[PDB]
């Protein structure tokens, strides 16, 4: 219910007014590539500030899966895109996902490396402008969501701070030690690699 999501915004992601729950938003994407480095072999995360107040994450984790989903007849990531908690990842007994993220942007765009191929889809509000489509080949493996926050939803603070995001990478560089992580600023060039 990606309207539910809209109705119930912090519920899922905190505060949309003080800046909080928009920077949540890209904490909630780089915890899924966090999550690849067990559950797949992440082994480096990319965090960038675009200049037209967009966040890219990029992981070297499995890629989110590509293949038809047969209840929903579309791409297992567009389930994993549009479908609260989809994907085999939710415990029931034991955060938020992806969907989400997608939810509350006004744009995003998911680029997967996976089974030799690159795949790509563009939503708006969660709506997808077309089915996941093969743009290429590779040998890699990996995610890459860029997201442009709803301004529907999130109001007064609501540009992206660079130094929001360094404190909280930083705290998972400690508890995540074996990941390189690097954050990147394209404004400005500024960067910081963990650890
Ligand atoms: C942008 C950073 C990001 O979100 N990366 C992400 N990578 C992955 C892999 C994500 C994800 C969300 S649910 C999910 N399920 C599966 C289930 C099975 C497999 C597999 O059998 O191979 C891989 C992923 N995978 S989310």
């Amino acid at each position: 219910g990606l309207d539910a999501v809209r109705k119930r915004p912090g519920m899922y992601i905190g505060d949309t007014d003080d800046g909080t729950g928009l920077h949540h938003m890209v904490f909630e994407v780089v915890d899924n590539a966090i999550d690849e480095a067990l559950a797949g072999h992440c082994k480096e995360i990319i965090v960038t500030i675009h200049a037209d107040n967009s966040v890219s994450v990029q992981d070297d984790g499995r890629g989110i899966p590509t293949g038809i989903h047969p209840e929903e007849g579309v791409s297992a990531a567009e389930v994993i895109m549009t479908v609260l908690h989809a994907g085999g990842k939710f415990d029931d007994n034991s955060g938020v996902g992806v969907s989400v993220v997608n939810a509350l942007s006004q744009k995003l765009e998911l680029v997967i490396q996976r089974e030799g191929k690159i795949h790509r889809q563009i939503y708006e509000h969660g709506v997808p402008q077309a089915p996941l489509a093969v743009t290429g080949e590779t040998e890699k493996t990996g995610t890459m969501v860029r997201f442009w926050p709803s301004l529907e939803t999130f109001t007064n603070v609501t540009e992206f701070e660079y130094e929001i995001l360094a404190k909280r990478l930083r705290e998972l560089s400690f508890l995540n030690s074996g990941v390189s992580i690097r954050l990147r600023d394209k404004r400005d060039g500024k960067e910081d690699h963990f650890h």
